[PDB]
């Protein structure tokens, strides 16, 4: 009953994402195999120790070079940068975590299951259109076992998307704009230097940086309700987790703030229970990290002018709770293998 | 004779509060090429160690170019120019009456009411001006570039608002005037200031009692039903937060609003640059560079709009992005009223 | 056997006294009172959040206007900013924490006493040489029932201390300097500001920031043997927890570094178990957060230039390793108490 | 006629690698009153469009005050001056032959040793300056104000060594010539580097793998060790750690030295003015305001001492704290190792 998952890019999200299924209480994953450079070494020693997710509490060893151990249970090491030469056929690989940030396409992606695997869940975006997407919370009862390459699509669409539907559902979107206040990333330089991006480029410690995001585009992946509806921005500040959504939607229903938050805490208490959360105490975002909720409404910031225009506030841990719904759409994969 | 040349007279102005706002006005002022302006006496607990210190030495704005040195135990000298430096908690007790003072620019973050404000007119000076909103409703609220023009010699106390209020009126105004305003609201994330704590410790407000340099720290702004105070056609039309982050110095205004004629991006922009070209020259700026935060520190204008992020979602909703040093660019909006307050004396 | 603790400063170690009371499996201390202002809801707030502990798991209530109650147990919240006022002879207080920093001197520590308190622990230098000074793991058992107020020295001295107790025992210090680079702490100032220390009135999170430190000196209050050999200074850098001690001395022996870290893991694994760790991973400043001893040795740092000059890097959590030591000397307090 | 005057003739520099220390150079040569150095090339895989943006914008240095435009597709201009961009990762590419190119400046941080660094010499260069420690021991180091009157025009390659390294040695020289070292440790508290990473990932180095601006990350460093390599007397003498905490430029080292003769804080700080205010003047500085690490930003001398940190243990224990902006003050370094070649050459 159980699955045999591979992870490709033990990175950030990687990392995160083992740390999150070892602390499952029950699980239909059985983690056998990472590909990454850096080997055994980088491997047992980033995924002990954590400058925002704190020291691992599992026993973590060196078996050989080419296995580490967590709490005794051995994971092959392997470390190829091309997909094409992963031996996921002779691991009888079923699932593959794809964290690289690079194979996100229906080309790249596929080359795991042309080496063996079965199935890829993209732990990003994907770049191709034919790529279904699946936000948990919001359209997870989509997913179909045949579909071999799946999208859990990014950390800020999944803090959206969940209060997204509340809100069209009670309320109806006409349009609306988001920023997103949000930590630096890897993606980001520390001191100025090279990048893609001429903002990106600069250092992220220091700095407050704009940067393109296709969250609010991306919802209506997951809510078709929302095609042509949203669209935002980011803003990179200087903490390394934990980021915020502020949302503006003009809505169909006129309203009041405490008309909104209770939409929100009776999906928080019912269909969206572990997903979406309704936070009544005065926090900072310290506060919400290693929360594995999605989103984290922030009551007493919701305001309303006019009484169409609504404006919310959502905390979200775009590491930890990000890597909690891949962890949950793999399980999701899990029980509906066929 | 014939005649005399026209001689514009120098007010005699006291800062009140030698803070990151008190300091920044000082050395606005003395990079102004011209100025109606004589600072001649300083009220700092510090005594003249203190504010010769921080006011040479500055972790935000740099070290002062100029000559800052300790004349004697009362006096420091800036360039060659000495000021007075007096040391009272008490407004009632400062020598003003006796230093013949006109303008008192009040730094402190105390005294914002009549009552408070009035002290120093009790003092001896003549006028007031409070570098932050007046907790007093009938206290006059000026923001240059949007409603200085209305500031009369008869105001004895006045208000040049928040730096908040300040990047978002003039950038607001335009937008009135040529799309009308419906209703709005605006995220300022915002660098964190002295109010803040930097280790979790005692506040009023128990998020700004967190740590400012690990958090991203919201708190309450009257940002921008300011705006009201100085555009009354907006009067219950827009609202807001703030977003404390962990940046020393440069904040940025989020501002989305329905608009009463439908528009786009272009023509947006169009209006805030025929704006930043006209009337409102030197306040309000719009930039085309991809640039962030650390590259608007010590801009003088009050606004800069980041012209690529400039969006409109169906037809009539408008976001706009503005940055502004919250420090610097605030200062010499102060140095400009107190130049206005100059230019209409008596 | 229990004694009856009141806590005077509710601040940082105050807050980390509690959190390191509470967590202790058995104690000998009933914490029944906090005198502080701001009153229930900041107590109560700051006691269960916080920006480098993270959030209290105990179940933190305000009971009424002056009490709240940590897991059910209610703890009395006072108010007096003049520690006269205090009523620990009404509650029957036996200790007092002393954390305000405000109060110590004999003067100022003695009005607890005054008020009804039996004995008083400063959670920091004493001002006055007459008031004894005491770190855990060093000098504690030379500590007497018959003494009313004592000083559990800085968060540097009790770093310092039980590894310098070893150098002195093996090689012997003729001599030696300390810096120690340092979180930044509630003295130094967000942004420039007024203070009495022209560099601690400079933006904390952005400078690093020499100051003047007693440690040195003070380390010979609980080694005589060390007096007048030890002077240094610190360091603040824009951290908010965890500092760390560079240590060179001249010793009597002629040594090498692993004699030298053979010393410590001697110390580590037996009489200073607890106090003095000796770590052999490559970690930074944050993997020591939240850690109990009050010294970590690096050990791949230990370094010996000209046979005897000893170069000794030591981590320490300024913050919770100090407070562990509090309850530790607060321990020994009432296993003595008659 | 009777005579023409005398003309220094300026050689053609081209800078490989426009990072940090690259940039750092281009801004500190433009400073300059008097150069001999004429920068024609510049090599950045980045093209014209992102030299010409991180040349002019810059979170540490602030805004370039200097007109930078992009002229065409391989050249920007710095106030109407051209330089020619390439964009080449094989140094065997380059066209410095067909530029005529005397001097390249060395500042990718990969081309360190004579293979790497003579690849620009077989493309048509003469003479290569390593911004940093030359991996090849046969490689001559010179520290500007310590031994670089023994740099000859005959060396085709060499360092510059590392910054620590030059804040070091200068006082080192002073403290050697002065009372003679036994021997030593140091610690620099350094800012954090490029080389770091910004959240935890992957790294040869397992401590430099962790977030940057979050953690104090102990670090090896060979400046103790190098300062041998320009001040032979002190072979074996020194060694040390390196400390990156979470600034993004200016860093101090803690020095421990036992000397030969017994001295005193006083006797050691009057030996350092010495030389600051002598052959060690632009090099060398002594600090008496109780400063912090900000107020050493851009400042050009390669070691400032904070005079009243100087401590004196025991009769012969010294130990000295002297900060340096690792970025600024060595590239002014850089520049003035380039003017010796300059002014020695051929
Ligand atoms: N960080 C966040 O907040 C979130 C990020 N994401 C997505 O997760 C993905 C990773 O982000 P993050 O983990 O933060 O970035 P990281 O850089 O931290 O993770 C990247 C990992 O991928 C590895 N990698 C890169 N190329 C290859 C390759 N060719 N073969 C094998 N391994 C490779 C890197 O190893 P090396 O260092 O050796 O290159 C690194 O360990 C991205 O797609 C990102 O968009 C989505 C939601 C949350
Ligand atoms: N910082 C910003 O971004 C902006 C702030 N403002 C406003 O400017 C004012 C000051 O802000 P800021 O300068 O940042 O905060 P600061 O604390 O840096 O300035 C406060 C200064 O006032 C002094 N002070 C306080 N009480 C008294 C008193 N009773 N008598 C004399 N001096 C006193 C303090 O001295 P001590 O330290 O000795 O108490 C300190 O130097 C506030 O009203 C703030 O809202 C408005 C726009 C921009
Ligand atoms: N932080 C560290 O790393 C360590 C510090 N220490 C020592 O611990 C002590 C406290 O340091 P820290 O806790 O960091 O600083 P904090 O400011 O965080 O704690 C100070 C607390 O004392 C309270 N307080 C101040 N005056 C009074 C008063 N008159 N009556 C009652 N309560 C008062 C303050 O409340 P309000 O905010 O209302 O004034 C604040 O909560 C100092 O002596 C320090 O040297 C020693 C080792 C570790
Ligand atoms: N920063 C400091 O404090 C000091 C550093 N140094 C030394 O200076 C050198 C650079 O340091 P720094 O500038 O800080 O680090 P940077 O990474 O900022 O500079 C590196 C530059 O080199 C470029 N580069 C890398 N490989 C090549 C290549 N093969 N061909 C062309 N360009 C290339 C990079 O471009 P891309 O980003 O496109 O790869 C980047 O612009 C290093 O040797 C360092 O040790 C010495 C003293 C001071």
């Amino acid at each position: 009953k159980k699955i045999r998952v591979a992870i490709n890019g033990f990175g950030r999200i990687g990392r995160n994402f083992l740390r999150c299924w070892h602390g499952r209480q029950n699980t239909l994953l059985d983690v056998v195999a990472i590909n990454d450079s850096g080997g055994v070494k980088q491997a047992s020693h980033l995924l002990k120790y954590d400058s925002t997710l704190g020291t691992f509490a599992a026993d973590v060893k060196i078996v050989d070079d080419s296995h580490i151990s967590v709490d005794g249970k051995q994971i092959k090491i392997v470390s190829s940068r091309d997909p094409l030469q992963l031996p996921w056929k002779e691991m009888n690989i079923d699932l593959v975590i794809e964290g690289t940030g690079v194979f996100i396409d229906k080309v790249g992606a596929g080359k795991h299951i042309q080496a063996g695997a079965s199935k890829v869940l993209i732990t990003a975006p994907a770049k191709d259109k034919d790529i279904p997407t699946f936000v948990v919370g919001v359209n997870e009862g989509d997913y179909k076992h045949e579909y071999p390459i799946i999208s859990n699509a990014s950390c800020t669409t999944n803090c959206l998307a969940p209060f997204v539907k509340v809100l069209e559902q009670k309320f109806g979107i006409v349009k609306g704009t988001m920023t997103t206040t949000h930590s630096y990333t890897g993606d980001q330089r520390l001191l100025d230097a090279s990048h893609r991006d001429l903002r990106r480029a600069r250092a992220a410690a220091l700095n407050i940086v704009p940067t393109t995001t296709g969250a609010a585009k991306a919802v209506s992946l997951v809510l078709p309700s929302l095609k042509g509806k949203l669209n935002g921005i980011a803003l990179r500040v200087p903490t390394p987790t934990v980021s915020v959504v502020d949302l503006v939607v003009q809505v169909e229903k006129k309203t009041f703030a405490e008309e909104v938050n209770a939409a929100f805490r009776e999906a928080a208490n019912g269909p969206m229970k572990g997903v979406l959360h309704v936070e009544d105490a005065p926090l900072v975002s310290i506060d919400f990290k290693c929360t594995d909720q999605s989103t984290s409404i922030d009551a007493s910031l919701t305001m309303v002018m006019g009484d169409d225009m609504v404006k919310v506030v959502a905390w979200y841990d775009n590491e930890w709770g990000y890597s909690q719904r891949v962890v949950d759409l793999a399980e999701v994969t899990a029980k509906k293998w066929v």
